[PDB]
Order: C-alpha cells, then sequence, then structure tokens
C-alpha cells in the first residue's frame, strides 16, 4: 500500500494520484520523506502534517487554471495552512500578501475584497498556490530548503503542465523564476519582481491578474473572479 498509505498519512485527495504516485517511486523521494519525518521527531514543524497537502484538496488537476509559486511556509505558528501566501482567516495579512491583495484591487476595482488573507476561495477556483518548500522549522526561515521538497513539487508541476497546455504561470521574484521554467509557447508565463515591499518595483503596479484573464478568454476558458 504505497499510494494507499501515503495518501492516508497526509490526507491527499485521490484526484491527484496520477500526478503524485509516479514520484512516490523515485528513490530520492524516500530520502525526502524519511528526512521530513526525522525533523518532526526533533523540532516544531509547520504547517501541521494534515495541512502540508491541503492544496490537493481545494480543486482537482483538471480544475487548475493558474499556478502561483511561493518559497516556504510562514514560520510562526498559526499562519500557514498548506497554501503559498495564504494565512488562516483571522490572521492579519503579512507584508508580501498585503501587496498581492493591493495589486488585485488596483487591477479590478469592482473587487469584493473581504480584507482577509485566506485564499481558499481562489484555491477552489482553480488557482494552485504552491510553495516549492512545503515545511519549515518554527521560527527559522528557509530551514527546510535543502531537504528535497522542490525536486518532488517540481515533479508534480511538470506532470500537471504536460497534462494540460494553456496554463497561466505567475512567477514573482528571482527564486520562483529560477525554479520553474514552463514552455512559454505552450503556456502563459507571467514574470514579475517579488511581492515584498523590499523589492525595487512596488508590487501594487503588477497587472498579472488582468493579463491572465485576457489570456484565459482567448482560449475560451472562463476568467477568474480575484475577489477574496
Amino acid at each position: 500500500l504505497d499510494w494507499t498509505t501515503f495518501r492516508r498519512v497526509f490526507l491527499i485527495d485521490d484526484a491527484w494520484r496520477p500526478l503524485m504516485e509516479p514520484e512516490l517511486a523515485n528513490p530520492l523521494t524516500a530520502h525526502l520523506l524519511a528526512e521530513y519525518n526525522r525533523r518532526c521527531q526533533t523540532e516544531e514543524v509547520l504547517p501541521p502534517r494534515e495541512d502540508v497537502f491541503s492544496w490537493t484538496r481545494y480543486c482537482t488537476p483538471d480544475e487548475v487554471r493558474v499556478v502561483i509559486i511561493g518559497q516556504d511556509p510562514y514560520h510562526h505558528p498559526g499562519q500557514a495552512h498548506g497554501l503559498a501566501f495564504s494565512v488562516r482567516a483571522n490572521v492579519p495579512p503579512p507584508p508580501s500578501l498585503r501587496n498581492v491583495l493591493a495589486a488585485v484591487k488596483n487591477c479590478y476595482p469592482e473587487a469584493r475584497m473581504s480584507g482577509h488573507g485566506c485564499l481558499e476561495k481562489w484555491a477552489r477556483d482553480g488557482v494552485l498556490l504552491l510553495n516549492t518548500t512545503l515545511t519549515v522549522k518554527r521560527g527559522a526561515a528557509a530551514s527546510h530548503s535543502r531537504i528535497g521538497w522542490d525536486r518532488f513539487v517540481g515533479g508534480v508541476i511538470r506532470r500537471l503542465a504536460a497534462r494540460r497546455p494553456g496554463l497561466v504561470f505567475m512567477l514573482w521574484g528571482t527564486h520562483a523564476q529560477n525554479a520553474i521554467r514552463p514552455d512559454p509557447r505552450v503556456h502563459c508565463v507571467l514574470k514579475f519582481s517579488h511581492p515584498s515591499p523590499l523589492s525595487k518595483v512596488p508590487f501594487g503596479t503588477c497587472q498579472h491578474f488582468l493579463v491572465a484573464n485576457r489570456y484565459l478568454e482567448t482560449r475560451s476558458i472562463s476568467p477568474i473572479d480575484w475577489s477574496v
């Protein structure tokens, strides 16, 4: 029971099986898994185990329209919940996320912004919010960056992109842009500087949300309601 067992430990939705099962078999994956489990033995690991793969539960691969790439989970307890950038509902949007939500509003002023930072509505709408590193040691940013999550995540994104052409990729910042390099002739690849206020260009100027909807429409795919 390799897939059966794996899926039980992380509570993964079965619709992702075709995309993830091939990875289970890679010997590099076993090292990754054992290392994640060793860390859990010796430190406070976030997000909680049943949240690590929450993104498999919001929508299926065939429902995915946009892919937004992040780095690693928020390192303070109570913030991260398995999605890149998103925080639990009663957690005030941190700096980078505020800039994202600011950009959406500039792009779509008729947007119903709730003022919250939980992006579950987006996730259910086929916006895949995927971090390249899926866990972090409490308080230490980037502490799990070399254990192997990115090879595994990249593997899943490669299989998703091949399964369906015409995806929109939103690569913000140097790391996201160096980690995932989709065929720009087959998918819509949108690049911008990192959303943090420390970037030279203010993220609120980003118009990726507009351009994305313009691409989807020319493909007869329905556009996203970026309200959240």
